[PDB]
């Protein structure tokens, strides 16, 4: 295929939420991955956290080989990052769309992250 996994990583105060899409080589030229956060259905690279478009051959930014991540780094978990996150990748002019599963930190301050696999 071409797919999307989500993963998220903890170090001290600091949370990164992750954004994989796997490839074959040069199979992710056009597309941009992209996280979002409680859209219901209008989730794209414009209303989204952060985004990273992809190409053809291995970069520095976080574009692989055989796959390439997105990081969103949270410095500290507050009560705005709180709510429904979806890991996505497009590509416009295929009109592929790959989408991860939706997972959620939820603030108590304390914090978890559920929905992850």
């Amino acid at each position: 295929m071409i797919n999307i996994t989500s993963s998220a990583s903890q170090e001290g105060t600091r949370l990164n939420l992750i954004c994989t899409v796997w490839h074959k080589k040069e199979e992710a030229e056009g597309f941009v991955v992209f996280l979002c956060k409680d859209r219901s259905g209008d989730c794209s690279p414009e209303t989204s956290l952060k985004q990273l478009r992809l190409k053809r051959d291995p970069g520095i930014d976080g574009v692989g080989e055989i796959s390439s991540q997105l990081m969103f780094t949270i410095s500290q978990v507050t009560p705005l990052h709180s709510g429904t996150y979806q890991c996505c990748a497009r590509s416009q002019k295929s009109g592929i769309r790959l989408q991860g599963h939706f997972f959620s930190i939820l603030f108590t301050g304390n914090y978890t992250v559920t929905g992850l696999k």
